[PDB]
């Protein structure tokens, strides 16, 4: 079959992942009890943009649920699946002939079809039409909360649909259920993700250099991306935080625009991911700028280092992922006593909560086409109301499938210090002639994605993460890669 | 005063010249008469998005109107100017304890007063109270219709303001004047878009190899921008085609992605601008993909640099910009009967409106904060319609402090070049014979953006533009040219 490619050494992406994603969900909706027969499924691709009332346009990247069904990379389509049968129709925009002029080749029907492996493909003014002629019982819209932005999907609505019955409660925790467990078709996507990720954050390293802007790295890890790896898009806006701006968890948005200049003796936390074909990567490298590791950094960098592997060993079918949280949570707390910054019982530490004050995030979450991807909270799973547990962005147990990001990290975050310093469950545990130290330090976070497997997990990143092998990494000579 | 600037060689904004934009406003007003004393400019800022229903962010770019005024890079803003006066407020988010864990320092607002150097600054849910203390007589907000895209541009709204007289028709054609003429401030970030985007240009053909992607070239001017220019965003979606591509004027959005293998013998249109602190550039260079042009490549190229060249000798305060538009058409037509691909009356070709079939374009347009900026059609401003002229971004007289790009462009459209030849009133001109081998060339486009003066035009863009000069550089020979004067 064919196969979505950008050519040289890009992955070829087979359109039967895509196929594979419909038969999927078709299968599970089949098994539903409230799910009638002759019911079609029907999504709304994204459209194209432009920024405020300009005629700018903004590169169209695809709604991710749409993207998981069909791979189409064209605004302004629909797409839509008998769930009895399994066939898929594609509706494609009837363009006017100065299209040919400004923006390129008007395709035929029969082009998509062929691209893009579906049983049918209609023109988009045609799927009143077309959908009356299929004479379905229902249609099954598109509609639910995502549990970490709190958006609700957007509804398929095209001219005529209230004509037609309509669900839109059923599909929604149906097709999240079926992203959550990704099939070995998008595992080879991911692996590939993480393969280029993992290079350009080692060229990275090598090039980074006291006095350096932070931006000039993410510059050039989006290169190395997108000239090598075909990823004209990153999976989020890139963290390039240096020295104190390590402590500070997304870090580089538009109001911190990774604008400092990179000191000798910062700690340097980047945390990048190239996407292709609208699937994600996610890894977080941590190094000392000057390529050497001072003492206090070694210490802070291999207690996240020891948490890191401590939940990668653990982690296998029906591990709870809270457990693994607080696994992390209570290696930190270890690790800071043994540094002197903590002093004490750690049992009593962890019922005080304390290494949430060091790790005010959750320990890692489902990675797939959305970088926080769908399913972290289906219906019956709840939200730990504690402190790091509740930014937990899942509290499930574990099963082969799941793609999960593992990203453990220690920061000296002020005003969470200064918090914990004035409440006397808490400061007694402190030593705040050594933490004083590590004011302005920033933090150490190291993040990899696995898979869970039958037995246990895959590791998918690549990079140096021993002090020996990032210290060799950052003085290599090798100068693969030089722009200009 | 404060300045905006990215480090190492990057350029200086001074704010300044966010708050002379600012006075020349407010001193517009003043000699308006539909405008009263008392009145207060109420801008709303963008606001942060994400994709979709997801919590994936994307950058925020502010909007144009509000950065042409305040020149502010955070989201979730209002700003405020007091017409009689010219003081400024600017309203920024009270932000969640959280913020400082997540997103950074949780700025004072004396810290955004001296950075954006305004006369006070107010948290965004105190405006209804702020302004209720000013007893303004009206609030003037935006609102008005984008003669590129037919949108309509947002006006500020807030809890409260219906207990305010607003008026939304007065502030549009004024601010949109302003952003017109380009002030001294204004023009030194011009030159520096122009200058980086045209050493990225100069690295991309010293770059490009056959058998490269197109994409590969996007990304590395991309790079170049960024790292050497501090260009977070380029100015709008990089066009990268190669071989036919490069007849598709839009070419390079998600549906055609700069994906097409550069092969031996291809011309190469390259059209990128990046964008510093929200303001753009916009060039275009073309070149062969092998680095030798062909005769027929030099002489589509040299035809279309003998328009370029005199647009730009010819412009100057009081030209109708049309006239400019069909002096490149006219000179076109007669370099595509100096090759053979036409014959005949060169000035019947005019009357039938074959320029067009060649350049289905406007010849340039307003460049800003806005790569089409605003302004190029105001009320009274109307479109001429005829093929080719009826896309023209804009119909006035050039004055000074305009910036134009000029932009030229030859291109062998199938379905225009099939309708000619349909067509009894123009299939006459076109020699079958020599235009076939032209099928599948694609097109050159030469751009340059100028910023009209007293004396005729200021170059902004600096790139090899000689067929000479343009293989000097592929061959890695740079700055080996001399620009137009
Ligand atoms: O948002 C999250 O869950 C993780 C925490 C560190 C950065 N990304
Ligand atoms: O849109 C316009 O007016 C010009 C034409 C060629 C590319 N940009
Ligand atoms: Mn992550
Ligand atoms: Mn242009
Ligand atoms: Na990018
Ligand atoms: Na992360
Ligand atoms: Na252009």
């Amino acid at each position: 079959g064919p196969s979505f490619w950008l050519g040289n050494e890009t992955l070829k992406v087979p359109l039967a992942l895509f196929a594979l994603n419909r038969q999927r969900l078709c299968e599970r909706l089949r098994k539903n009890p409230a799910v009638q027969a002759g019911s079609i499924v029907v999504l709304q691709g994204g459209e194209e943009t432009q920024r405020y009332c300009t005629d700018t346009g903004v590169l169209f990247r695809q709604e991710s649920f749409f993207h998981w069904a069909f791979g189409v990379t064209e605004p302004g389509c629909y797409g839509v699946i008998d769930v009895d049968t399994g066939k898929s129709t594609l509706f494609v925009p009837r363009l006017p002939a100065s299209h040919a002029t400004w923006m390129g080749k008007i395709h035929s029907k029969e082009h998509f079809k062929e691209k893009y492996a579906v049983d049918d493909v209609q023109y988009v003014d045609e799927i009143a039409s077309v959908l009356t002629s299929q004479k379905p019982s229902v249609l099954l819209t598109l509609r639910g909360v995502n549990t970490d932005s709190g958006s609700v999907c957007r509804e398929a609505s095209f001219d005529g649909i209230s004509k037609f019955e309509v669900n839109n409660t059923i599909l929604h925790p149906e097709i999240v259920e079926c992203r959550v467990f990704k099939t070995d078709m998008e595992l080879e996507v991911l692996r590939y993700t993480n393969k280029i990720s993992s290079e350009a954050h080692r060229e990275v390293m090598k090039a980074v250099k006291v006095g350096m802007k932070e931006y000039e790295l993410e510059s050039l890890f989006e290169h190395y991306c997108y000239s090598r790896g075909g990823m004209r898009h990153s999976s989020y806006t890139c963290i390039c935080g240096s020295g104190e701006n390590s402590a500070v968890l997304h870090y580089g948005h538009a109001g911190a625009p990774n604008d400092r200049t990179i000191q000798n003796g910062d700690m340097c936390l980047f945390n990048m991911g190239g996407e292709y074909y609208c699937f994600a990567s996610d890894i977080t490298c941590s190094f000392p700028a000057n390529g050497k590791f001072t003492a206090d950094q070694k210490a802070v960098y291999e207690a996240v280092l020891r948490s890191s592997r401590a939940v990668m060993g653990a982690m296998k079918p029906g591990v709870w992922w809270p457990d693994m949280h607080r696994l992390a949570d209570r290696i930190h707390l270890e690790e800071l006593a043994h540094m002197g910054i903590l002093s004490g019982s750690v049992d009593a530490m962890v019922q005080a909560h304390l290494g949430a004050v060091f790790m005010p995030h959750g320990l890692g979450h489902f990675l797939g086409i959305d970088v926080h991807d769908v399913g972290g909270y289906p219906e019956g799973v709840e939200r730990i109301d504690e402190p790091g547990l509740r930014s937990l962005r899942t509290a499930r147990h574990l099963q082969p499938g799941m793609v999960l990001t593992v990203e453990p990290g220690i920061y000296f975050i002020d005003h969470l210090l200064d918090e914990a310093l004035a409440d006397p469950a808490r400061a007694s545990f402190l030593n705040r002639e050594v933490l004083q130290r590590f004011r302005g330090f920033g933090g150490v976070r190291i993040e990899e994605d696995v898979v869970v497997t039958d037995s246990g997990i895959e590791l998918l990143t690549c990079v140096p993460r021993t002090v020996e092998e990032i210290e060799a990494c950052m003085a290599g000579c090798d100068k693969a890669f030089t722009p200009f």
